[PDB]
């Protein structure tokens, strides 16, 4: 591990305070892409050129024509990435990679299948894992890993930055800091949890309760920080139970309450740690009006992740708006400062 002097920033647009990306260069000349960094994978992939027409979502999105790189080196081998919400398949290809001014030789996936839903409501066109290569699938090296292995960035770790707004414009929707944290974007002080078990961005939950009562997991859970996430999830039973108390009303793709209910909804606060991160209303509600004859989503429903990772929780968007993250590689830790 070669430490070096140098920090790199990815400027990230926020789509609907569900979807932060970045843009990154691929190929020779450089050919743009909106992507996503997710913690919750490890590979990298875009829909590539040679994706049928047939698949609405590629038609809608930049796909990667290696036949205009002349950097591009072909491989071929057949990918398939297995979501929680969605999957996609392509084959591996290798070329240059330019992100935050870093420029890096990588291997990443060319989609040539994704399915309408969900990606046809990506604003995105592809990702890039920031999970440990252990869980990369095709045993292909996580992006980060190659940077770090450049010996010019000044620490094994990545920050992320989620801003509130996603209204405004004239304002950042993101940042991300490969090589670092940025001081302008928290305060106080960080506050880490060692990973449980290594090539995940996963800790140890040591209960989540809902305002009053500690009424969820007093035996303990597992979180996994997903920077790809756009909202706080937990088992479909644990949230049945959450959004009890919420008295939220089920539906078929999330919970939602009355507009006019949403201020007075109670506290919920996730002990990691050996901290309570708290989050009001305000947090987890996409108020959205005020009327009682309107309905307002929240930021927050079940997902049941398959073992070996799951059950867990997933904290992702929702919970990185209020609280700045450094993920750690070298020391297997989870940092964690109130955003500013
Ligand atoms: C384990 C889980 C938290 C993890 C979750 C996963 O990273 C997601 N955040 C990825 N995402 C899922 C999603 O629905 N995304 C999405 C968000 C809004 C609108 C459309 C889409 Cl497609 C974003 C992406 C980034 C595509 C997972 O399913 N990993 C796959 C696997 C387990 C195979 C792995 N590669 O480790
Ligand atoms: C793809 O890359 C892998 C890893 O180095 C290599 O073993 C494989 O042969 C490559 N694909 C081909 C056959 O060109």
């Amino acid at each position: 591990l070669t430490l070096g002097n140098t920090t790199s920033s990815v400027i990230l647009t926020n789509y609907m305070d569900t979807q932060y990306y970045g843009e990154i260069g691929i190929g020779t000349p450089p050919q743009t892409f909106k992507v996503v960094f997710d913690t919750g994978s490890s590979n990298v992939w875009v829909p590539s050129s040679k994706c049928s027409r047939l698949y609405t979502a590629c038609v809608y999105h930049k796909l990667f024509d290696a036949s205009d790189s002349s950097s591009y080196k072909h491989n071929g081998t057949e990918l398939t990435l297995r979501y929680s919400t969605g999957t996609v398949s392509g084959f591996l290809s290798q070329d240059i990679i330019t992100v935050g001014g870093i420029t890096v030789t990588q291997m990443f996936g060319e989609v040539t299948e994704m399915p309408a839903l969900p990606f046809m409501l990506a604003e995105f066109d592809g990702v890039v894992g920031m999970g440990f290569i252990e869980q990369a699938i095709g045993r292909v090296t996580p992006i980060f890993d190659n940077i770090i292995s450049q010996g010019v960035l000044k620490e094994d770790v990545f920050s992320f930055y989620y801003n509130r707004d996603s209204e405004n414009s004239q304002s950042l929707g993101g940042q991300i800091v490969l090589g670092g944290s940025d001081p302008q974007h928290y305060e106080g002080n960080f506050h880490y949890i060692n990973l449980i078990k290594t090539g995940v961005w996963q800790i140890q939950m040591k209960g989540v309760s809902v305002g009053s009562s500690t009424l969820l997991c007093e035996d303990g859970c597992l979180a996994l920080v997903d920077t790809g996430a756009s909202y706080i999830s937990g088992s479909t039973s644990s949230i049945e139970k959450l959004m009890e108390a919420l008295g939220a009303k089920k539906r078929l793709f999330d919970y939602v309450v009355k507009c006019n209910e949403g201020p007075t909804l109670p506290d919920i606060s996730f002990h990691l740690g050996g901290k309570e991160y708290t989050l009001t209303s305000a947090d987890y509600v996409f108020q959205e009006s005020y009327s009682s004859k309107k309905l307002c989503t929240l930021a927050i429903h079940a997902m049941d992740i398959p073992p070996p990772t799951g059950p867990t929780w997933a904290l992702g968007a929702t919970f990185i708006r209020k609280f700045y993250t450094e993920f750690d590689r070298r020391n297997n830790r989870i940092g964690f400062a109130l955003a500013r």
